């Protein structure tokens, strides 16, 4: 017999202690080795009720990924609340590793392994593990990247739709590569990515009917950001330790519903800090080729309010809220206590 309840949670990882990359660094001091053999039991005729949005294991996780950048990503020049921080900004080595969530003695993690899963509500395949799947800490805007894919069909996540404060989760069923390269040999935070058009097109064509479907088949239209910060206006992310912030209208602009999509990028030193500190300053780019080949496998988007009275529903893309990076692969899970 069992309830929902809140433990502080451990890791595991198969972090390499030789690594001087940080991920590795962190979880070899902050986490215990991944079990070999792992033992889920599948519970029969059980219904759990899950509830995404409000989830501690998202907390925690996001507490983890705030002290490994702590730890790892010091920038030359704080600029929070005021005060303002000089430290040594040295250049390390940056690639997220997978992170397993595990619940102590007493207590176990209740996975839903229902097909179309929405992140909200009973769930009627249910298993129980003591570690979650191992989790990248990819810290991202607009494009959600390297994360897992959904297994039946593209899902639509959100605590409340008909809220439009309310971000979307979009789950990718199929990974669409983005190739992002800073070239080596005018300008040395010009940089670019690179997605096939014919299947990003397909897949967005694929997310509008999905869209269709939670919005009373209303005309589903997409545009670019209209204001906010550049971390929101563009996607934003960190490639070798390099934060890359792109420009998306090309992806987001219903004008082809084929070639290759160039997407104009620009490497940034100055950056609003998802921490929600205030402001920080990093280092130069390092020389050479810096390139970054990810999956993308979800979207955040936000939804045009103002639209009851038309028959258009605009989306455009968002995020900001890190957490909801940890949203999207957390969502089947929940932390039980044993009786
Ligand atoms: C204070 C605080 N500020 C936050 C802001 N978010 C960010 O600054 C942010 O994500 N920065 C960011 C920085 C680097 C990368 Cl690679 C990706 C994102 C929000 C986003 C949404 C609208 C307003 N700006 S998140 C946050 C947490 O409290
Ligand atoms: C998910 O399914 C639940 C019922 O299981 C439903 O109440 C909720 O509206 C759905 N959420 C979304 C975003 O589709
Ligand atoms: C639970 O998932 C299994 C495997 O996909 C499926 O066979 C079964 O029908 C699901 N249970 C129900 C009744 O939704
Ligand atoms: C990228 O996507 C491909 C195709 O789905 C997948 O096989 C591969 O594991 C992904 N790589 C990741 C998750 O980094
Ligand atoms: C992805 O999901 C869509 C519906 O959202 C479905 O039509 C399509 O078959 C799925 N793609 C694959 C190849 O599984
Ligand atoms: C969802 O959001 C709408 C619009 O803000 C609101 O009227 C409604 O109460 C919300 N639903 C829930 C479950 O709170
Ligand atoms: C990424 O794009 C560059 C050209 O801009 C190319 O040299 C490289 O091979 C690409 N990577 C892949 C795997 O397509
Ligand atoms: C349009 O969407 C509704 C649900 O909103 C669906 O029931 C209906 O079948 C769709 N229109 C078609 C395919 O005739
Ligand atoms: C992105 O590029 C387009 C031109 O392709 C430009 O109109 C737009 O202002 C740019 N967006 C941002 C946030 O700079
Ligand atoms: C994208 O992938 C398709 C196959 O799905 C291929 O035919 C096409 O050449 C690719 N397009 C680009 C931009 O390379
Ligand atoms: C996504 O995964 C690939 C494959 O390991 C990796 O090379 C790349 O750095 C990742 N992208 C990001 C944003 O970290």
């Amino acid at each position: 017999v069992w309830k929902d309840a809140d433990t502080t949670l451990f890791c595991a990882s198969d972090a390499k202690a030789h690594e001087t990359e940080v991920h590795n660094v962190w979880a070899t001091h902050a986490c215990v080795p991944t079990d070999p053999n792992p033992q889920e039991i599948h519970l029969e005729n059980v219904t759990e009720n899950f509830n995404m949005w409000k989830n501690n294991m998202v907390e925690q996780m996001q507490e983890d990924v705030i002290s490994l950048w702590d730890q790892s990503l010091q920038p030359c020049v704080k600029l929070t609340g005021g005060s303002v921080i000089k430290q040594a900004c040295p250049k390390i080595s940056f690639d997220p590793i997978p992170i397993h969530y595990c619940t102590p003695a007493g207590y176990v993690i209740l996975k839903c392994n229902d097909k179309n899963f929405n992140g909200t509500g009973p769930c009627k395949n249910v298993s129980s593990v003591q570690c979650t799947h191992g989790i990248k800490p990819v810290v991202s805007t607009q494009l959600l990247l390297n994360g897992s894919l959904a297994e039946e069909e593209i899902i639509i996540r959100s605590e409340n739709l008909t809220n439009n404060a309310k971000t979307i989760i979009v789950h990718l069923n199929k990974s669409v590569e983005i190739n992002c390269t800073r070239p080596s040999n005018g300008d040395i935070r010009k940089a670019y990515c690179e997605i096939n058009g014919t299947k990003w097109n397909k897949v967005l064509k694929q997310v509008t009917e999905k869209l269709k479907e939670h919005f009373n088949n209303k005309t589903i239209i997409f545009q670019p950001p209209s204001g906010g910060d550049l971390e929101i206006t563009m996607h934003s992310f960190n490639c070798r330790g390099e934060f890359f912030y792109c420009n998306t209208t090309q992806l987001f602009n219903n004008t082809c519903i084929n070639g290759t999509i160039t997407l104009p990028c620009k490497i940034k030193q100055i950056i609003n800090m998802w921490q929600g500190t205030g402001q920080a300053m990093y280092a130069p780019p390092i020389d050479g080729k810096i390139n970054c080949v990810s999956n993308i496998t979800g979207i955040l988007l936000t939804r045009d309010g103002g639209a009851n009275n038309t028959s258009n529903e605009t989306f455009r893309p968002g995020g900001g809220n890190i957490k909801d990076n940890w949203r999207s692969e957390l969502y089947k899970y929940k932390v039980v206590q044993i009786e």
